[PDB]
């Protein structure tokens, strides 16, 4: 009846927006999870981002990569929302400094040259997933068109639960070797986009690690975490939103409320 309680409190908020809330939470230290709708399919937007970072890395740990190998593309048309790749066209990125734009900024054409050259697209993306055992993650389209949101479009979504369960995975787990995940759990630390939703939700002083989406139709938006807090075993959230219709905006004081609801259930 902790759950339950939680239960009812994120179906009044999806109710009072009008829309629909997918939550997976899990206290890495009791090993206590909480979930609303976790099985359910949401829209990943620019989410999976993170886990392009993360695969990234584990390229460069089975040496396929390096990652300060300059990524040079002087000639490309950059995608909208290149904010941080295109202040270094002229000169070229590392491809971690690439993979961590991609992260911590969003940033589009990072995304996008990554998947064309070392991921091996959309179907890469979704085979790295597939390899650290998600089953639910797919991603269909490349950047911009995969954040159409079109409700019952089945294309470029997941699961709260299967996010969480790999962000665990990544962020925590052994996929990635101690250096390496090291670097990773620093990409996530340092990103810029989520200081509304997940790290909103919990006290300014504890450590937070996120990936945010916000696919500006339908709603429908996102934000996954690692959280430190001090002198406790990590926590991992998983929040994703969609609403009914297509001009509604997306809703960041409803992702860190359900973050909020889905913290105090694992506790
Ligand atoms: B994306 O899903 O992630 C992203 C975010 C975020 O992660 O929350 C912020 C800014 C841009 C992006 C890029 C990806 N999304 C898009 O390209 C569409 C996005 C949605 C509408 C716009 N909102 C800014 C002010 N309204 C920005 C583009």
């Amino acid at each position: 009846n902790k759950s339950d309680a939680a239960a009812k409190q994120i179906k009044k908020l999806e109710e009072d927006f009008d829309g629909r809330i997918g939550v997976f939470a899990i206290d890495t230290g009791s090993g206590n999870t909480f979930g609303y709708r976790s099985d359910e399919r949401f829209p990943l937007c620019s989410s999976f981002k993170g886990f392009l970072a993360a695969a990234v890395l584990e390229r460069v740990q089975q040496k396929k990569l390096d990652i300060n190998q300059k990524v040079k593309y002087e000639s490309r048309d950059l995608e909208y929302h290149s904010p941080i790749t295109t202040k270094y066209k002229g000169s070229g990125m590392t491809l971690g400094d690439m993979a961590s734009a991609a992260l911590q900024y969003s940033d589009n054409g990072a995304t996008n040259i990554i998947m064309e050259r070392f991921l091996g697209g959309p179907e890469g993306m979704t085979k790295f997933m597939r390899s650290i055992g998600d089953n639910e993650f797919r991603l269909d389209r490349w950047e911009l068109e995969l954040n159409t949101a079109i409700p019952g479009d089945k294309r470029d979504t997941s699961t709260p639960k299967a996010v969480a369960n790999s962000l665990n995975k990544l962020a925590l787990g052994n996929v990635l070797n101690a250096k390496v995940k090291a670097i990773y759990q620093n990409w996530l630390k340092g990103n810029t986009t989520g200081d509304a939703r997940i790290r909103a939700s919990v006290p300014a002083d504890w450590v937070v690690g996120d990936k945010t989406g916000s696919c500006g139709a339908y709603g429908t938006a996102n934000d996954y975490a690692v959280i430190w807090p001090k002198n406790r075993a990590p926590l991992i959230v998983s929040i994703y939103t969609t609403r009914k219709s297509k001009d509604d905006k997306h809703s960041d004081k409803t992702i860190a409320e359900a973050s909020r609801i889905a913290i105090q259930a694992i506790d």
